[PDB]
């Protein structure tokens, strides 16, 4: 199952190309500014089989809970509404959200202790570096 080294508190410490990740997600430029500035922190925890990914900022929050490989409804940080799942690949905790005929996937993997986070979409690839609180 996932590693139990995913579980705990983690904030942002770098971001590469999330301005355009956001364009290609449809989100509009006062909204990507703010996007920009934000700095969140992301807590990963487990209940069972039941995983809950947390983030929050000042601009906005957002949480989901999810058993892996089962899809699940989800509101996004920008409200869209997309039909979610989360799978585990080489110890890749893989997110992909579909919505309108549209697909995105934000895969999350630990690498020397910090968490990186790979945010695609229509070949517009988006990376956010976590460490550990
Ligand atoms: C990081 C999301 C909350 C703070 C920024 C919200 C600003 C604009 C909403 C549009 C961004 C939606 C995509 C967020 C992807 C975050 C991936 C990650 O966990 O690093």
């Amino acid at each position: 199952g996932m590693s139990n080294k995913f579980l705990g508190t983690w904030k942002l410490v770098s971001s590469e190309n999330f301005d355009d990740y956001m364009k290609a997600l449809g989100v509009g430029l006062a909204t990507r500014k703010l996007g920009n500035l934000a700095k969140p922190t992301v807590i990963i925890s487990k209940k069972g089989d039941i995983i809950t990914t947390r983030t929050e900022s000042t601009f906005k929050n957002t949480e989901i809970s999810f058993k892996l490989g089962q899809e699940f409804e989800e509101t996004t940080a920008d409200n869209r509404k997309t039909k979610s799942i989360v799978t585990l690949q080489r110890g890749s905790l893989n997110q992909v959200q579909r919505w309108d005929g549209k697909e995105t996937t934000i895969k999350r993997k630990l690498v020397n202790g910090k968490m990186v986070a790979e945010c695609k979409m229509k070949g517009v690839v988006c990376t956010r570096i976590y460490e550990k609180v």
